[PDB]
């Protein structure tokens, strides 16, 4: 994904088609009937992960997974049995994507929203689709779900995280993928700035927006998740390592901590995942085998600074059996 | 293999100690020729013999001259080092290597067998040391100190190499493993310990130290060497800085073109050739504590002062003030 001696611009090509309530566009929600692609590796997709698993979606929307490598036609179910879906039955993500758009032309991406029935995709809008959890699936929603996207702080979320998303979320690709020492210097400057500029805001408060955790902190989190195990080094991202800037440390492992964020997060797919298929970036498609994973569970004090993370809700327990991430691809014990 | 003729003060292979005649040829970015900065720094032999600094990007020619007016060596006159092996050996073909003392008036390459190099400028040029410079590798040590040394020279030092240049997953964990295996021995040795053979900088501290110096800036991204930072390893950090503030040893070390050396020419590593902007090196002067636990740093002799004006690292590629 390298231009040479260019700055890196993504292309945002989705599919807006919208899964409602109402069921607007023709897709109404009902549990049973769609079914989520996602993929460890890929923050985007991971953060429908936590979402989901916060509100307590599993037993309604099922999850399928693919692995971290792959070829030029993107993503494949190569950690399952039979080398497809269990449910959709297909080998690659294409497929459904091809039984909607037949010859679609655009990027093959995850987290995408599958109709189980006909195996077409109804949706890949990740930034749209993370509310639509909040709002249109409201009435599935376990006992003590969070309002990760009330109306009343809508505007500041919203504010908050068109910067996250530009300054950092895409900020580390936009380093990595620069074609150019120029282009990579001036990513690094507002990555960096932007990581001050948050470190004041999260010293003068517990979570990014208001009392609570909220859709910002899922939408932060994916990417301080990735940060020392890929981002400073693949990336270059290294003015230091997140490890080493005290307050976003504690709140990164705060978060980590809580259910529903670390529970999802395997550092085994994510390292493999950008190290090998980045072949342009690192060529040998060796994998780092740091850094040491065991920090994450140290003490954060973030308590300290009050705070209701579920906010007169409850966490979740922990994940169904088969979303629990194998032992060795997650920290030590 | 190397060019293993020694300058000598018998001058046992026709090439005897004397002030004037031969010239070191060295780069900030070499971590071998590196050691013979700070080692010729900490015995004051700066003014008998003299210095060339090559820059840190070169073809597959190896190094040139192009920091320097005319893009030649100011004394040599020469545009690339390869000039002074082929002077002396017309064919050569093996290596193109820095550190390389040459003998002025002739223009050859007389050795690049950078440990004896360093061993002879502390037993050979003894007569030209400053007053007050240190036994670097006094008689009653030289048994630890070699043993010291060689553990680190094939895990550490060379250690990094192997993992940056493995050519397989496997290849790459096995040097991981050994390199952090080691660094683990040597912080438990530092612990109770201000050097890492007696009481005193020696031969093996400098050996360790342009190892450290790149850790953070090259080896831990650039060669994966990631497990941790040097920041995050409380006593090889301390170790480090101590070494890094005692005068010969920072001021011989230049990041910008540490950094430039290693992303630019490894092209096969790093295609990009983009050069990262960290790590951010304030954290190297603050306070260490070392102190605390002894030991004598020159131990009976002084600290050299500062660097002659040509050989001082230009301030924006040195530590931010």
């Amino acid at each position: 994904y390298v231009t040479t001696g260019q700055e890196f611009v993504r292309d945002t090509k989705y599919i807006e088609t919208r899964i409602t309530a109402d069921g607007r566009d023709g897709y109404p929600v009902e549990p049973g009937r769609y079914r989520l692609i996602a993929a460890r590796a890929c923050p985007w997709a991971n953060r429908t992960l936590i979402v989901r698993r916060l509100l307590g979606l599993e037993n309604v929307l099922s999850l399928g997974l693919c692995g971290p490598t792959h070829d030029k036609n993107s993503w494949t179910f190569d950690l399952d049995p039979g080398g497809v879906d269990p449910v959709l039955g297909i080998p690659r993500l294409k497929d459904a994507y091809e039984k909607r758009f037949p010859g679609y032309p655009k990027g093959i991406t995850v987290p995408a929203v599958v109709e189980i029935a006909t195996g077409e995709v109804v949706t890949n809008d990740f930034p749209q689709i993370t509310i639509d959890f909040s709002l249109e699936w409201t009435a599935y929603h376990r006992d003590g779900a969070p309002q990760l996207y009330p109306e009343h702080l809508r505007a500041e979320i919203d504010e908050v995280s068109k910067g996250i998303y530009t300054e950092v979320n895409n900020g580390v690709y936009r380093c990595g993928f620069a074609g150019s020492q120029d282009a990579y210097d001036a990513a690094y400057d507002r990555l960096f700035t932007k990581l001050d500029e948050l470190s004041e805001r999260l010293a003068q408060q517990r979570y990014l927006v208001g009392d609570t955790i909220t859709e910002a902190d899922v939408r932060l989190f994916t990417t301080l998740a990735r940060f020392d195990a890929v981002y400073h080094g693949h990336f270059k991202c290294n003015r230091s390592k997140l490890s080493e800037m005290p307050v976003l440390w504690a709140y990164a492992r705060d978060l980590f901590q809580t259910p529903g964020f670390g529970d999802t997060t395997d550092f085994t797919q994510i390292k493999q995942h950008y190290y090998i298929v980045h072949s342009d970036i690192n060529p040998t498609q060796i994998v780092p085998k740091g850094p040491d994973l065991r920090n994450w569970l140290t003490p954060h004090h973030r308590e300290e600074l009050g705070g209701r993370p579920f906010g007169d809700g409850t966490p979740p327990g922990p994940p169904i059996a088969a979303e629990v991430v194998p032992a060795q691809n997650w920290v030590p014990t």
